[PDB]
């Protein structure tokens, strides 16, 4: 339907949205700790040298990420359970 309308493990592309909600790291975090939108899965160390940031950064920020990550998607009939649905 709206801006997603691919519900998978592309489903992070609806989720590219919320980097022009929240920030680029919520895009980022998200897909670089999952491996989507064609990011690398790595440990909290290797995804942090990724972007430059420490371990927490991309770790965290993602985690706090997924409470409010969920609104965006569930106004779109979206869920964010399938960004780490692998």
């Amino acid at each position: 339907g709206p801006e997603d309308t691919t519900q998978d493990d592309d489903m992070k592309q609806s989720i590219v949205k919320w980097l022009f909600e929240l920030n680029a790291k919520q895009r980022e975090v998200l897909a670089r700790r999952f491996g989507l939108l064609g990011y690398e899965a790595a440990t909290l160390e290797d995804v942090g040298r990724e972007i430059g940031l420490t371990r927490e950064r991309v770790r965290q920020i993602q985690v706090e990420g997924l409470r409010r990550l969920r609104e965006i998607l569930q106004t779109q009939g979206l869920n964010i359970e399938a960004l780490f649905r692998e």
